[PDB]
DNA sequence: CCGTTTCGCTCAAGTTAGTATATTAAAGCTGAACGAGAAACGTAAAATGATATAAATATCAATATATTAAATTAGATTTTGCATAAAAAACAGACTACATAATACTGTAAAACACAACATATGCAGTCACTATGCCGAC
């Protein structure tokens, strides 16, 4: 039902580095926000990179 | 015959009189689309009606006499309806043997990300020009 960090970024237009994407998570730059499974984050299929300011 | 006024009528805004239901549950009605077998029809071919005349063949009464198909039995027998029961095969009721998954437990690489000092393009911060009629002023 959810999508892994890589499976979500791979679908993006400008696939950034893993670290950078992980940073948009701690900075709540992604809404709807992703949930932490065990060691990886599983975002939503409709989750988008909300760039504000 | 004619006009004028009262009266029968209907429109418009108040003043009263009367009666009281919603969901379940299960049908029932009817316009419209769907899917074969048997007999009346019809053109074509085969059998028959049409048609007549001297000669050939059948029409039939009344009774004697040899002949024969065949229903009428009458006894013989395959045929037909119905189980009984055991030989023979199917198949749960047991069980160890065998190969196979879910699980028990040790061994090892590596995914996934916080944490931390830099590095720096890029968006944001701050000011002037691009581009063209307002407003204000005359006509």
């Amino acid at each position: 039902m959810y999508l892994t960090l890589q499976e979500w970024n791979a679908r993006q237009r400008r696939p950034r580095s893993l670290e950078t994407v992980r940073r948009w998570v701690r900075e709540s730059r992604i809404f709807p926000p992703p949930v932490k499974d065990g060691r990886e984050y599983l975002f939503h299929e409709s989750a988008v990179k909300v760039d504000l300011n």
